[PDB]
DNA sequence: GCGATCAGC
DNA sequence: ACGCTGATCGCA
């Protein structure tokens, strides 16, 4: 029902200077994954190519790598990385339908061509799940069915580029697609393919030491409980704490007793078993998520882990990191931080270099709210978390402990993003009236932030959405809901999304500028990871001194705000030593 | 499969 | 009853 050539060899009319291209990788993790078929739609017609012929054809490989042969695609990073694993470079991607749909409305959750096409009343393509199936029944269909599906996706990309670009233009997002998200997609492809080297000997040794510490703590828990149980059984654990030992019940879940760490910490005066349960959970989290989980995904021959940065998933424009998630590697507790000693440079005599924005969301807030006092604080390069810690605990600067500062950091973000006196009192273990008076004093120091937060909620009600500094958009239909709780969540999204999303925009532009600068200086240094407000690179030891001046400057100059941007940086022999 | 939990930002 | 995530695991 759609005409196409099931081609046996590559022809010159397949290599036009503008085409929709489909390079199909069905496996969810596309690293080293098979390419199961290729489709090309252009002015001369529609073509399906088998990969084992197309990707060994030197003219087709040449066409893929030619920047001047422009390709429209959906999820071009998936294609670029799968091709890198075949030794083939993809260049010239000038339109990515996945990123275009994500920019127009992140809430759509668009994850295949059919879902994007449905945004523009295009329905002549099937969902990928309808073609490949679900779960244990998932499979590549017979060639004619596959070929028609890939050609139909290519034809959809071909037809949808103009209406998508037109809507992007009306939203002031066309440069956001073409100058920011699409260039970043190629950089992420390089980072994912490069991978991060892991010291598996060290991780395995930690895993063994962890397993015996686990056993010890576990016996102590059974000892303190007077019996044995499944410490991870909510029913049994709840039964132990709140029925056998008769500890107060401070919180319930939909299903029974809460045993979250904040509850257990509040029960510490009542019984020393809860501190052991906490320690046990923390150890088991390291063991199962970061020891076993990381060893499971390491490529054995290179000792590299290859994350996938999801660029079209979060509602604020942040990236996420999957399989493994390299944006939530422990750092907070010393036992957990040592996991980072296992993350090492990929060559000998190279080092890890890490640079991060200091308080970028609060600096962005000061700029957007034009709050006189908050702008002055950052113009003085004040550490607002220490200053808040001094006010909370009524101490002087040198008397601000690391834990006090971490607490004040959650007070700072909490208050500007709408925490209530109740939530603040519960976090600081102060009276609710004290917490409310503190919040009042906080907005007396920062009335521009208060005004901005009231204004942005009203702007979302009027427009139906909020935007970031680089014109990312989030629709907030619930902000006019009649249910108070549904409305309130939407109001806090209107307060938070433009700030968190603008900080996401800035670091993305910084990455693009950084790569252009590394290329211009002819450095071997390259990005490995982004962790929201941090960039992690590796480079020859002999490049570190140049990177100490280059990277912070690139990051600080990514945008110009009414307050300066501030970058801290470290380097060392492992990721551990680079912070 | 989902909710609770917890690791990061 | 501040926000944004992903992985594990028990299932009340
Ligand atoms: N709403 C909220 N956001 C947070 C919280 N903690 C971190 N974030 C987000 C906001 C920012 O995008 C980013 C900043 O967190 P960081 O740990 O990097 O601390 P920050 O830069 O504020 O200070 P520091 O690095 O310690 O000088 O992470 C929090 O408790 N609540
Ligand atoms: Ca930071």
């Amino acid at each position: 029902k759609m005409a196409f050539t099931l081609a046996d060899r590559v022809t010159e009319e397949m290599l036009a200077d503008k085409a929709a291209l489909v390079v199909e990788v069905v496996e969810e993790n596309y690293h080293d994954a098979p390419i199961v078929g290729i489709a090309v739609v252009n002015e001369h017609g529609r073509f399906f190519l088998r990969p084992e012929t197309a990707l060994a054809d030197p003219q087709f490989v040449a066409w893929l790598g030619d920047e001047t042969k422009k390709k429209s695609m959906f999820d071009s990073k998936r294609a670029a990385v799968a091709l890198k694993w075949k030794g083939i470079e993809l260049c010239g991607v000038s339109f990515d339908l996945l990123l275009a749909a994500y920019l127009l409305d992140p809430a759509q959750g668009v994850d295949d061509v059919a879902a994007a096409a449905k945004m523009k009343q295009y329905e002549a393509v099937r969902p990928d799940e309808a073609v490949y199936g679900k779960g244990a029944k998932r499979a590549v269909p017979d060639e004619p069915v596959l070929a028609e599906h890939l050609v139909r996706k290519a034809a959809a990309i071909w037809e949808l580029e103009r209406p998508f670009l037109d809507e992007l233009r009306r939203n002031e997002q066309d440069r956001l697609l073409v100058e920011l998200e699409q260039p970043l997609s190629s950089i992420l492809a390089e980072m994912e393919f490069a991978g991060v080297k892991v010291d598996t000997k060290r991780l395995e040794q930690m895993g063994k030491e962890l397993a015996e510490q686990l056993g010890t703590v576990e016996q102590r828990i059974y000892e303190l409980a007077g019996q044995e149980f499944n410490i991870n059984s909510p029913k049994q654990l709840g039964v132990i704490l709140f029925e056998k030992l008769q500890l107060p019940v401070l919180k319930k879940t939909k299903t029974g007793y809460s045993t979250s760490a904040d509850v257990l910490e509040k029960l510490a005066p009542y019984h020393e078993i809860v501190e052991n349960i906490l320690h046990y959970r923390q150890l088991g989290k390291l063991q199962s998520t970061y020891i076993e989980g990381l060893l499971k995904v390491v490529r054995p021959a290179t000792k590299k882990v290859h994350t996938i940065f999801n660029q079209a998933l979060t509602q604020t424009g942040r990236l996420s990191s999957t399989e493994p998630n390299l944006q939530n590697i422990p750092i907070r507790l010393e036992e957990g931080r040592k996991i980072r000693q296992a993350f090492v440079p990929s060559e000998s005599d190279w080092l890890i270099f890490a640079a991060d924005y200091s308080q970028i969301e609060l600096r962005v807030l000061a700029h957007i709210a034009e709050d006189d006092n908050l702008m002055e604080a950052f113009r003085r390069d004040l550490d607002i978390h220490t200053k808040t810690a001094m006010d909370i605990f009524q101490v002087s600067e040198d008397e601000v402990t690391p834990n006090m500062r971490r607490q004040a950091k959650a007070v700072n973000y909490g208050i500007v993003y709408g925490i209530s006196d109740y939530g603040l009192a519960q976090n600081l273990n102060i009276s609710r009236k004290e917490a409310a008076e503190f919040i009042e004093r906080y907005f007396e120091s920062f009335p521009g932030v208060k005004r901005y937060m009231e204004n942005i909620v009203q702007e979302a009600k009027q427009k139906g959405y909020v935007t970031t500094l680089l014109h990312r958009r989030r629709y907030l239909p619930d902000i006019t809901s009649r249910n108070f709780n549904v409305r309130s969540f939407a109001e806090r999204m209107a307060m938070n999304t433009p700030i968190q999303g603008s900080a996401a925009d800035i670091i993305k532009k910084a990455m693009i500028d950084l790569n252009a600068r590394l290329k211009e200086e002819r450095l071997q240094a390259h990005l490995l990871l982004q962790v929201h407000d941090e960039l992690i690179l590796e480079a020859p030891k002999e490049e570190m001194e140049r990177l100490c001046r280059l990277v912070p400057e690139v990051m600080e100059q990514a945008v110009t705000l009414r307050v300066p941007l501030k970058v801290d940086y470290h380097y060392g022999s492992t990721w551990y030593d680079a912070k």
